[PDB]
């Protein structure tokens, strides 16, 4: 691998690992369009498994990026569009509140107020409708960005629905196969158990609990060359061959609506590049990525901006994922851990990362 990879991942990430105390790791350097690769320590302590390029890691809420896109790809099959009230794919969502609530806030996490998870509680799909039949909404729809798994969540739940395929089912067919993601699930199959990191929380191996709307909002595993494929074809959607896929990753890329000096899109996030450094950094600690923020509409939506940071965090209880990347520069980065730690040391790394390569 060209030394500058090499030494820039490796100053930047072993000290990383050793600061927060991560057990594995695996990360993914996409640099002119291609993939270099990087691994450390250990998929599972116990059993003294390495990291390989094969490990699974849970990517937590980075798996909204493969909602995103399969809504994205939904839309550009006809089958839904973003402007449709809710109601129109869930015609047992009769009550008042969600007169106005589109597909739009939905995906954008501007609907009014639904919260960051839905309560674990609601273990049934009736439970399901009584939790959103009853939701009160604190602000008008397209006013408040609050980041939500009740609220993208139910977008991917209902994008699939005119399809008649499952969640599942329609990630697999539409997203996973067309891209050769051959090793990236949403169940983990026992065929690739032996290769399934376990994820680490207070010394303790953890892999993700069941929960409603899991899979659309944070339920997805993969393996490091999965990811950097993932990467490839957002970064270059007119390679991609399936028409409607093409698009939805353009869609999901489009700017929505603006908070500060970030753009929400469908899944992933965008600031202009080049980024103030310490606006993303700081900007994706939990205490500013996961508060209540007026946004400002962009009316229409602005199509994807190749000079974008393009990014998404992502967490499970054992599990720490972080993908960025700059489609102008055909450049990304994926860093994946087996444990969850602070988003900001996330994006420190990748930026330093990105920024000596570009
Ligand atoms: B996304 O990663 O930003 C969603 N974050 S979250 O806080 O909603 C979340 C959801 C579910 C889990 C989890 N379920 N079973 N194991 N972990 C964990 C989390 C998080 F807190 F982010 F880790």
């Amino acid at each position: 691998a060209p030394q500058q990879i090499n030494d820039i991942v490796h100053r930047t990430i072993t000290p990383l690992i050793e600061q927060q105390k991560i057990p594995g790791m695996a990360v993914a350097v996409i640099y002119q369009g291609k993939p270099y690769y990087f691994t450390w320590g250990y998929a599972d302590i116990a059993k003294k498994q390495p990291v390989t390029q094969q490990t699974l890691f849970e990517l937590g809420s980075v798996s909204k990026t493969f909602t995103g896109v399969l809504g994205g790809d939904a839309i550009a099959r006809g089958e839904i569009k973003l402007s449709d009230p809710t109601t129109k794919y869930w015609p047992e969502l009769t009550a008042k509140q969600w007169n106005g609530i589109t597909l739009l806030h939905l995906a954008t996490y501007t609907a009014g107020g639904l919260p960051l998870q839905v309560p674990d509680e609601v273990k049934s799909s009736s439970d399901l409708l009584r939790f959103y039949q009853n939701w009160q909404p604190a602000w008008a729809p397209g006013t408040q960005r609050l980041y939500a798994n009740s609220s993208i969540g139910l977008f991917g739940a209902l994008a699939v629905k005119p399809s008649g395929l499952s969640f599942e089912q329609a990630m697999q067919t539409r997203v996973f196969q067309p891209l050769k993601l051959n090793h990236t699930w949403i169940n983990v199959p026992p065929a690739e158990e032996k290769n399934y990191a376990w994820g680490y929380r207070e010394g303790k191996a953890v892999h993700v609990s069941p929960g409603a709307l899991d899979a659309e909002a944070y339920g997805v595993k993969s393996t490091i060359e999965d990811m950097a494929r993932w990467v490839q074809s957002n970064l270059k959607p007119l390679d991609i061959n399936e028409k409607t896929l093409q698009q939805g990753i353009q869609l999901a890329q489009s700017r929505y609506w603006q908070t500060g000096d970030m753009y929400q899109g469908l899944g992933w996030e965008m600031l202009d590049w080049p980024v103030n450094p310490d606006s993303i950094i700081n900007g994706s600690d939990n205490k500013i990525a996961l508060a209540a923020r007026p946004v400002k509409a962009i009316t229409p939506p602005t199509p994807a901006v190749r000079a974008s940071w393009v990014h998404k965090t992502g967490a499970t209880g054992g599990f720490g994922s972080y993908v960025a990347f700059i489609p102008e520069k055909e450049l990304g980065i994926v860093m994946l851990a087996n444990k969850n730690y602070p988003n900001p040391a996330r994006v420190d790394a990748a930026w330093q990362i990105l920024n000596a390569l570009q």
